[PDB]
């Protein structure tokens, strides 16, 4: 056996409440990271004002949540790096910007409606 990678300490603690309404689900294609270039189409899922996105459509358990509360959603620059067309990224200007794939235009579209208000704080 070999522990390790674990952590001691609780800085956040975000999850989906139990009974929370589902704001919006979709399949979208997340990024990977720096290192490979390459897409991942997972399971996304919009409740309490948060991402939350699933291997698979079953929601098991979150893999990794991302505060859209405090984002500014946004289709991509026409400039963008992306190969893929109708794509959406967002940036809070402080922490990291995170970037999401559709297929078609008017997931994009739909998606940013729910994403992009949702992320205001106003």
């Amino acid at each position: 056996g070999s522990s390790g990678s674990s952590g001691g300490k609780r800085s956040h603690s975000m999850k989906r409440n139990p009974n929370a309404p589902v704001t919006k689900a979709g399949w979208l294609f997340k990024q990977a990271s720096s290192g490979v270039k390459q897409w991942n189409k997972r399971w996304f899922v919009l409740v309490d004002r948060c991402l939350f996105y699933y291997k698979d459509e079953k929601e098991e358990s979150i893999l990794g949540s991302i505060p859209l509360l405090s984002f500014r959603v946004a289709a991509v620059q026409p400039s963008d790096n992306i190969s893929r067309k109708h794509t959406f990224k967002a940036e809070h200007a402080g922490v990291r910007t995170y970037f999401f794939s559709a297929e078609s235009p008017e997931e994009q579209e739909a998606w940013i409606q729910a994403m992009g208000e949702a992320a205001r704080v106003q």
